[PDB]
């Protein structure tokens, strides 16, 4: 599979990015796609030809807007998406450092009463407003009653890995398959 990484462009800056990307793209010899109107076309065409989104959680990867653009374009596309944490290993400096939040935590959405259009929402810092950067779309699938009209985080429905705690070494590609 072909795998779309979203991350904090610091996180690429501090070898903690290319530690998950090395080991698909160099030692497994797989292939990426990411970016480190016009913006979101190009990272559009970076979730083109992708099936799995793996969002790679630094300390500040939650408040990111273009990560939270990436997930939620995502969703609309139907593509796979996890969270891994990467700081519980060392970065180039020799530093090791605690999760960040969880970027699902910070995005949400809600079924339209018909069940026919999918609302999108982002915490904002005090409240839950309605996501700007993408629109409202139509769901073609079926909607039963049990989740409409409900608000649900994302944290309760993408699932998040720790590199090192879950062993992404030997179980990476169990993840995105």
């Amino acid at each position: 599979k072909r795998v779309f990484f979203s991350f904090h462009y610091q996180d690429v800056i501090d070898f903690r990015v290319n530690v998950v990307r090395n080991h698909w793209v160099t030692k497994l010899n797989q292939s990426a796609a990411g970016v480190f109107i016009a913006l979101k076309r190009l990272i559009n065409g970076g979730l083109n030809n992708t099936s799995v989104t793996c969002v790679l959680i630094g300390s500040q990867t939650f408040n990111r807007r273009w990560v939270r653009y990436e997930i939620m374009k995502s969703i609309e596309k139907g593509n796979k998406i996890i969270g891994i944490h990467i700081n519980a290993f060392k970065d180039k400096y020799g530093n090791i450092k605690s999760k960040g939040p969880n970027p699902f935590d910070y995005l949400g959405y809600q079924y339209s009463s018909d069940g026919k259009q999918l609302h999108l929402y982002e915490w904002t810092g005090g409240k839950w407003e309605e996501y700007k950067d993408l629109a409202p779309y139509r769901v073609n699938q079926i909607a039963p009653e049990s989740l409409r009209g409900k608000f649900y985080s994302l944290s309760s429905v993408y699932r998040v890995y720790d590199w090192v705690a879950d062993d992404g070494y030997n179980k990476f590609s169990s993840w995105v398959n």
